[PDB]
C-alpha cells in the first residue's frame, strides 16, 4: 500500500527501532521502574554504549545530566544531540551544549530513545555521540489521570534526607479532536552526599488538535524551575575521613526553563507528510562556586528560539519503494553571562550588587537543512543522506571591549544500509558525518589560532537485531574518528592544540524469555547488555596512545525478571571497568583526589512489586534495593573546581508507588 514513515524518531516506535539502521536502544517508561531508576542517567546507563556517572563537578547536583557515548566526555553531556520530543534541551544547542541545567524528567517521559547511530541527518549539532530523544508522555485518548512516586535512601550515609520524586499526568481527547495533558514530575530532596538538597519542579502542558484526519496540531508549554547544592568532590585524606561529606559548602546551582512548542502536520494521504514545528526557550542557569580565595556568582541567560519545516512522501521507482525527506531548520540563540565574586575570607556570597569580573554576551544563527532518501529494494533498505549546517556565533566581552566571530560550516554525509534477513531479524551497516561545534567558551581560541573549523567525526557502524518473540538480541560494532576537538587532550591545552581521538568497540543486549523452553520458568525473563569501548587519545604529544578519561573498556548489565500472576520479581547486575581520570593516564591517586586509576565494579541490585488490579485503580507498588552488597566504588572530577572524589551510590533502598484512572 506504500505508507509513509516521515519521522521514525517521533515517540520512538518499537517498528521503527527495529528497521533502524544503526544502533539504537529505546527504554520504555513501562521498564523505567524495574531498577528503580528516577533520573535520566539511571535509564541512559541501562543502554549499551552509554555511560552517565553519577553527579560530578560542574554537574554535581541533579538539574544537570551528565552522559557520554562510546567513550565520548560525559562532562555535561555536550557530545550527544539531547532533545525532548525532537525539541532542543541545551539552553545553547550551538554555542554551550554544556546541559549544566537539563530541563527534562523521567517521570513525564513515555521513553528514552538513544540513536547512537543513524541520526546524524536529521538531528545535530553535537552528534558525534549520536541522538538522545526523550519522548514525552503520550495525550490519552479519553480522559485518565496517572499518579507516581518513589522514594529513595541511603542507610550507610550521614545524609538522612531522603530523595522523593513525583509524577502526575492528567489528560484526555474530546470528541472534537483536540486532546490535551497536564505533565507534572518534581524532585525534592538528598542523595547519598550531604549538601546535596534539591528541588525541581518541571511542569509540561501538552496539546494535540485533531479536527480531522489530515490536520494536526501539537504543542508543548514548559516551565521547569530547579535548585541544587553541590556535594563536590573529596581529597583522598577527606573521603578517607568520610566519603559521604561536602568540602565545597558554598557550591549551588539553580536555573529555569520556559519552553513553548507548536507544531502542525499537513497529510492528505499516507503518501504524504508535512510537520513544521516551531519553538521558544527562556533560560537562566546560575550558580555560586567557590573559586581559589573567591566565591563567585555566574548568571547566564539563555534565549533560543526555531522553526523547523520537514516534508516527507513515499513513491516507487521500478521494484523498489522510495521516501523523500526533507528538513530545514533556523535556530537562533542569545546569551548573557556574568560573573560576581566576593573574596571567600569575607563572609558573604556574591550578589548582584557585588563586583563582576565578567560581562559577555554570545549568539548563535544557525541554518540547518537535511535530505535524505529510504530506499526499499527486496530484503533491502538503504539510505543515502546529507546535512549542512552553516554557523555564526559570537561573544562580546563587554568588559575587554572586545567582539569575537566564527562562521563555518559542517557538511555531513551519511549511507545506512538494512538487510532483512529474516522477517525476525534484520542486519545493519552505516557511516555517517557528525560535528561538534566551536563552542562560545572555545571562540577565544578559535579565532586566535586562525581556524573556526568544526569539531568533526565520521562513523561507522556494523550490526544485527533478532526477534523471534521469545527473544530479542542485538549486536553491532563502531568504530568513530573525532578530530579538530577544540577541547585538547594534551596535559597542558594550547591555542593551537587540537584533540584526537578514537572511538571502538562492540555493543549488544538480549533478552530471552526462559519459558519458551520450560513451563518450569514460565515468565522468568534474563536479559544482559554488554559494551566494549576503546576510546583512545590519537592527538600526537604527550599523551599519545593514551586513554580518553572517565570511559569504562568494558560496561554493562544483566538481569532477571521473574512475573508470577500480579507480581514482579527483578534481578540486576551493573558493571564497568577502570577508567582514568586525565589525559595523561595518571595511575598514581593525587593527595586531592582529582586525578588517578578509577577502579572497576560490580553492582547488584533487586524490587519486588506487585499490581493490585482494576478497581482501586491500578494501584503498582515497590520496594527495591540498589547496590544490594554495598560495594563500595567512587569517581573523580578531574578539571573542576569541585574536583576530588565522588563516593558512589551505597546500598540504597527505594520504594515506588503509582495510580492509573
Amino acid at each position: 500500500a506504500l505508507t509513509v514513515v516521515g519521522d521514525w524518531l517521533g515517540d520512538a516506535r518499537e517498528n521503527d527501532v527495529f528497521e533502524h539502521a544503526g544502533a539504537r536502544d529505546v527504554i520504555r517508561r513501562e521498564d523505567f521502574a524495574k531498577t528503580g531508576a528516577t533520573t535520566m542517567r539511571e535509564v541512559l546507563n541501562r543502554i549499551p554504549g552509554v555511560s552517565a556517572p553519577e553527579n560530578n563537578g560542574t554537574g554535581s547536583h541533579d538539574l544537570a545530566m551528565n552522559f557520554g557515548i562510546r567513550g565520548l566526555n560525559p562532562r555535561l553531556a555536550s557530545r550527544s544531540t539531547v532533545l525532548m520530543d525532537g525539541i532542543p534541551v541545551p539552553f545553547a544547542p550551538y554555542g554551550q551544549p554544556q546541559l549544566s541545567l537539563a530541563p527534562v524528567s523521567l517521570g513525564n517521559m513515555d521513553a528514552i530513545d538513544v540513536v547512537r547511530g543513524g541520526g546524524a541527518v536529521r538531528y545535530g549539532p553535537q552528534s558525534v555521540g549520536g541522538v538522545v530523544n526523550f519522548v514525552t508522555r503520550a495525550i490519552p485518548q479519553d480522559f485518565g489521570i496517572e499518579a507516581g512516586v518513589e522514594g529513595q535512601l541511603s542507610p550507610t550515609s550521614s545524609q538522612n534526607n531522603p530523595k522523593e520524586t513525583h509524577n502526575l499526568m492528567v489528560g484526555g481527547t474530546a470528541d472534537n479532536g483536540f486532546g490535551t495533558a497536564l505533565l507534572y514530575s518534581g524532585t525534592r530532596g538528598s542523595d547519598w552526599r550531604e549538601h546535596s538538597a534539591t528541588r525541581i519542579d518541571d511542569l509540561m502542558l501538552k496539546s494535540k488538535y485533531a479536527p480531522d484526519e489530515v490536520h494536526t496540531f501539537n504543542s508543548l508549554l514548559q516551565y521547569y524551575d530547579g535548585e541544587a547544592d553541590m556535594p563536590g568532590g573529596l581529597s583522598r585524606a577527606d573521603y578517607d575521613a568520610d566519603r559521604w561529606q561536602s568540602t565545597r559548602p558554598y557550591d549551588r546551582f539553580w536555573g529555569r526553563r520556559k519552553l513553548a512548542s507548536l507544531g502542525y502536520q499537513f497529510q492528505p494521504d499516507s503518501q504524504h507528510k508535512f510537520n513544521i514545528q516551531g519553538f521558544y526557550t527562556q533560560t537562566l542557569r546560575s550558580g555560586y562556586l567557590e573559586q581559589g580565595k573567591r566565591i563567585t556568582l555566574s548568571p547566564r541567560n539563555y534565549w533560543v528560539r526555531g522553526i523547523e519545516p520537514r516534508y516527507s512522501q513515499i513513491f516507487m521507482i521500478g521494484p523498489s519503494a522510495h521516501e523523500v525527506g526533507v528538513g530545514y531548520r533556523y535556530l537562533n540563540e542569545s546569551t548573557h553571562e556574568m560573573r560576581y565574586y566576593t573574596a571567600t575570607s569575607s563572609g558573604q556570597l556574591p550578589s548582584g550588587s557585588s563586583p563582576y569580573d565578567r560581562d559577555t554576551r554570545s549568539g548563535t544563527e544557525a541554518h540547518a537543512w537535511y535530505l535524505d532518501d529510504k530506499i526499499d529494494i527486496g530484503n533491502w533498505t538503504i539510505t543515502p543522506g546529507m546535512r549542512f549546517e552553516h554557523i555564526e556565533s559570537y561573544q562580546n566581552n563587554a568588559i575587554t571591549g572586545t567582539h569575537e566571530e566564527v562562521s563555518y560550516n559542517a557538511p555531513l554525509p551519511a549511507l545506512n544500509v538494512l538487510y532483512h534477513l529474516t522477517d525476525s531479524w534484520n542486519l545493519y551497516a552505516n557511516t555517517e558525518g557528525s560535528f561538534g561545534t566551536v563552542q562560545y567558551s572555545q571562540i577565544g581560541k578559535a579565532v586566535q589560532s586562525g581556524n573556526v573549523e568544526p569539531e568533526k567525526a565520521r562513523t561507522w557502524e556494523l550490526g544485527t537485531r533478532y526477534d523471534d518473540g521469545a527473544l530479542t538480541a542485538e549486536m553491532g560494532l563502531f568504530l568513530i574518528n573525532f578530530n579538530n576537538q577544540y577541547d585538547s587532550n594534551q596535559t597542558n591545552d594550547t591555542v593551537t592544540a587540537r584533540g584526537k581521538t578514537r572511538h571502538t568497540g562492540l555493543e549488544t543486549q538480549a533478552r530471552y524469555d526462559l519459558g519458551t523452553l520450560t513451563p518450569t520458568l514460565d515468565n522468568v525473563s534474563i536479559y544482559a547488555s554488554y559494551a566494549y569501548v576503546n576510546a583512545e587519545i590519537r592527538e600526537k604529544g604527550d599523551t599519545y596512545g593514551n586513554l580518553v578519561p572517565f570511559s569504562p573498556k568494558h560496561k554493562g548489565t544483566l538481569g532477571v525478571d521473574y512475573k508470577p500472576g500480579n507480581w514482579t520479581f527483578n534481578l540486576n547486575s551493573d558493571f564497568q571497568s577502570s577508567q582514568f581520570a586525565d589525559n595523561a593516564n595518571t595511575v598514581k591517586e593525587s593527595a586531592d583526589g582529582s586525578t588517578g586509576r578509577i577502579p572497576g565494579f560490580m553492582l547488584w541490585g533487586a524490587r519486588v512489586a506487585y499490581d493490585f488490579g482494576p478497581q482501586m485503580a491500578d494501584l503498582n507498588l515497590a520496594f527495591g534495593v540498589k547496590n544490594i552488597f554495598d560495594q563500595d566504588y567512587f569517581i573523580r572530577s578531574y578539571d573542576d573546581n569541585n574536583k576530588g572524589i565522588y563516593a558512589g551510590q551505597p546500598r540504597t533502598l527505594y520504594m515506588q508507588g503509582s495510580l492509573k484512572f
